[PDB]
This record gives C-alpha cells, sequence and structure tokens, in this order.
C-alpha cells in the first residue's frame, strides 16, 4: 500500500519499504500520460482498495 | 497475548514467540494455587483483554 505526504511515518518491522521516496508524478498543463494496470475507481473516482 | 489449543498456529514475522509451548496449569482435586497479577474478569468471569 502507498504512503504519501510530508510525514516522517516510520515503517513497522512487519512492513518493508522497497525503495526511497519516489517523487509524485507531475503532469504539466497541455500534457498527458498513460499508466497500465490502473487502480480501480468509484463514482467519486476515489481509489478503491 | 496467549495462544493455546491443538493448533499448528504459525507465528507471524511481526510476532515473536518467547518460549516453547509450556504445559497448561493443572489443578488436582482438593488442591489449590495462587497467582500474582491475575487477569481481570467480568460478571461472566471471562478474561478481559
Amino acid at each position: 500500500r502507498v504512503e504519501v505526504g510530508p510525514k516522517t511515518y516510520i515503517r513497522q518491522d512487519n512492513e518493508r519499504v522497497l525503495f526511497a521516496p519516489v517523487r509524485m508524478v507531475t503532469v504539466p498543463p497541455r500534457h498527458y500520460c498513460i499508466v497500465a494496470n490502473p487502480v480501480s475507481r468509484d463514482t467519486q473516482s476515489s481509489v478503491l482498495f
């Protein structure tokens, strides 16, 4: 699962952090991007775990 | 927390098992025992976590 934001959220020992904090994807105006295997979304288009 | 019964319940990695399965305390008829720092109990005298 994702962990995001200006938090110093320490990992639990049961958890494992695979990588250093990757930059959140930025999408410039008048630009586009495509991602395979997208997360599902509802009518609110909220992420659905 | 306790884990008891004829189960092959494997430990989770986050969990740690301090010791080998100690025998459940046996209390013979016409005998008695006393334990300091008893677990709390309700009106049902069920264990209260």
